[PDB]
């Protein structure tokens, strides 16, 4: 057990600690950033470094009794692209057929010039392949309504229109900025004969997650836990909530009065909390986070909260730590391929280390590091690597709780009735499959100002329903 | 408005308060009663007022891979009798067909003398009625193995044998005491042609619930939350857990060595915690608890913890409070039928009051009281009745957490690997359907010695699967 290396690792682990004080600071600061993000900004939305706090123009939570003919839904995530058909049967039930295809590496590389048409043509092709397989009879004649779930920040102008503010994650297609994604997708559908497919709704994967749970949640289960947040903890991270119309100052005052006159009280907000504190006024920052933001990410200066939490970057944090330990002549990389190989270590790699056992000489960690980049390790080295992984994930889980606590506090959602509890719809590989991530989230919520009495009233529920049901719900409401 | 009556209600509600100190006292006392209950009992088991702590002779938790032909299962609960067929498909999957029939009130009356044959004859008839509907073809030829779930204290002698120690809940059939329930059921089955149906297993509904969760829990879900307790919070209350063979001193020393030699380490214990502190050394007691125990219950002196928790008695507590308030000329019963009508107020009546809202003038409370005993009430009266209900249920929920915390402490269940949690399998109408009951249970667990950090490592999961799957598992293991 090399003391020099052990002491260096323990020192790094301590930098990833998030104390109760920090959570209270970040929680309260988050609320401040929400109140400012809800003011009318007069500057380039694509360059605004504040909390976007984007109105989604969704004002009605599904009742669970919605029913209609089969709807279509397309979901472009951070890693995969999904097309599906959703049949809303009513009474919280639905029939779904979906096809999940991974996003070609061509779109995440810049060596070859990529354009919006390259992307939406491909999406149109996958849509045709889906309809041919699951709806071979009525592919060309039927009047399909499609809900488009676009997992990126969009300057929403209505339920069925909005321009891309800025790519995130691994996308850097330049010409898509400032263009209405619904039109770009509809044009490529028309250009392959699917003009009968009408994209009538545009939603974020957060908005879809919230609407999906309001429908699928049983009448009894929902009377207990009312869904108040729809959030994502996968390749990226984000969340939404219902905001009072009066507090949404970005909205046209006349439009606000119109909605109020129609009986509307709230509108869902796409917080884009991955961009929480982009200027790093209070977020923890290590030497490794700076490299990820400034060297290894596609969106330098933006989405810094995400780059400390989401699964796209957690693995890259460990890589930069090993490189730092090697630069200090403390860790031998052997014949590995970590150098000049960003993102070779993925969050999936870390999941095999999070709960590996010494009883097996940390063999799961061994195979995971060899499979990822041929990094040979000793037992004492794996013991220390596990400490780093558990430090990275714990910080991600603790920071993940801050936006949830802030929203619940600002909206006074946890104390509204006797025996009142709230549900937070969670989707994503990390929250769903990373061992202990949800457990540690609840730990941070217990340390946040809502306290353990608040954590016990919050249900972080895995929403496997999906944004497709939510997108289908928006399509069912819209006109063809 | 009557201030006198309002002041009288606030004083009664304070009597139902359970403080953090009380929870710590009862938890520590419960562990003491467990340690004593595991010792060789020195008196007639039918009169022993201590914590029964009955060995169940179940020593193996299902792996989830069990598979076999269709099994039968009969479950005599506190209110209903259900017959079902369970097909264990393996890999945590199972197919179940069941028929739930209420236990005729005829068996809960003592005006006419009732005998065991009347009860088991009826149970045998329902078994025939079940097979006729779901297995009409091979009803008489097939060699059926049946697992019998008997939700009452049984001096278990083996997996397939045991004598009734004493009835509880509404049953008061005198000649059933001291008789083997498996034989009584098998004799009446033979007498109607179902001699090919062999009752090969006898289990308590607590044991069956625990075994069911060990099977149905996925490999991933169980690696996270290991089921360590199966408890019931319905018509009655009880729970079970795995105890080390060495600590079960009441068990035959030779039998322990045989089991230990076979690789066994624990044996499930039917605590019968409804009889926790029958002598009321520390359990809260009101003038109304005494009436239920000594006048309106079938088992005076026994099951006093249950008479404060389970749903069979909660409604009767409110009745005794309203009758007392009328005797004091503080509450007008009008032309109701509460007097001389034990158990006319049910816990289901209280469920409509727990979360009734003043914004609707407590209309649910109004309709619920009229339906129960034609008790007309004013708004101010319903406001006060709701305060009483919320005090009764909270005491039941806080007391309900004590046995769970004690078992977890004595067994050191929370001392596990990283990110390891435990599951408590919960079944019953109260824990499942009474508003807020589980929410308040988790609060008391946070006040117990395990603290809020322990409640977050404990998952009270509603196991609606049932003891049928658990009984079928014991039948699959046993020989025909
Ligand atoms: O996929 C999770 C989140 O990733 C972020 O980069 C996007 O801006 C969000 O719209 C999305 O919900
Ligand atoms: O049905 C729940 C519980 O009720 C109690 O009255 C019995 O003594 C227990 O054996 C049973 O498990």
């Amino acid at each position: 057990s090399d003391p020099k290396l052990t002491k260096a690792v323990d020192s790094i682990c301590d930098q990833f600690i998030v104390t109760k004080s920090k959570i209270s600071q970040l929680t309260e600061y988050f609320i401040d950033c929400m109140e400012k993000g809800l003011e009318p900004c007069e500057s380039d939305i694509s360059q605004n470094k504040g909390l976007p706090m984007i109105p989604t123009f969704v004002t009605d939570k599904p009742s669970g009794q919605e029913h209609g003919v089969t709807m279509l839904a397309a979901d472009l995530g951070g890693t995969n692209f999904r097309v599906c058909s959703v049949e809303l049967l009513g009474n919280h039930e639905f029939k779904i057929e979906q096809e999940k295809s991974k996003i070609p590496t061509f779109f995440f590389q810049d060596d070859h010039h990529v354009t919006s048409k390259d992307l939406f043509q491909h999406m149109a092709l996958i849509t045709h392949q889906f309809l041919t397989k699951h709806h071979k009879d009525v592919i060309q004649d039927y009047k399909w309504k499609m809900g488009f779930t676009f997992s990126y920040p969009v300057d929403q102008t209505s339920l069925s229109s909005g321009k891309l503010i800025r790519w995130t994650k691994g996308f850097k297609i330049g010409d898509t900025v400032g263009q209405d994604v619904v039109q770009l997708f509809q044009q490529e559908l028309n250009d392959i004969g699917l003009s009968n497919v009408h994209v009538v709704a545009l939603t974020n994967d957060t908005t879809g997650t919230l609407l999906a749970r309001c429908y699928a949640s049983s009448d009894a289960a929902r009377a207990i836990n009312e869904p108040v947040i729809g959030c994502i903890f996968g390749t990226g991270t984000n969340g939404c909530y219902m905001e009072k119309l009066e507090n949404i100052h970005k909205l046209d005052p006349a439009s606000r009065e119109e909605l109020l006159s129609q009986g509307k009280t709230h509108m869902c907000i796409n917080t884009e909390w991955g961009s929480f504190d982009n200027e790093l006024n209070h977020l923890p920052t290590t030497s490794y986070d700076i490299k990820i933001d400034q060297q290894f990410s596609t969106n330098p200066g933006f989405h810094l909260f995400e780059k400390r939490v989401s699964g796209l970057y957690l693995g890259e944090i460990l890589r930069n730590i090993l490189l730092d330990l090697e630069k200090q002549e403390l860790f031998d990389l052997k014949e590995s391929v970590l150098k000049n190989n960003p993102f070779i270590l993925t969050t999936e790699t870390l999941s095999h280390i999070e709960i590996d056992t010494v009883e097996n000489d940390l063999q799961d960690t061994r195979d995971a590091l060899l499979k990822a980049a041929d990094l040979e390790t000793t037992f004492e080295e794996r013991v220390l690597i596990q400490k780093l992984v558990r430090a990275i994930s714990r910080r991600a889980a603790f920071l993940a709780a801050v936006p949830i606590a802030a929203i619940l506090i600002k909206t006074n959602a946890l104390n509204q009735s006797y025996h009142c509890q709230v549900e937070v719809g969670c989707d994503g590989s990390v929250v769903e499959h990373y061992p202990g991530f949800r457990s540690m989230m609840r730990h941070a919520l217990a340390l946040s100002p809502i306290g353990p009495e608040g954590e016990r009233d919050v249900h972080l529920r895995i929403s496997k329903d999906g944004s497709g049901v939510g997108a289908a719900l928006c399509a069912l409401h819209a006109n063809y």
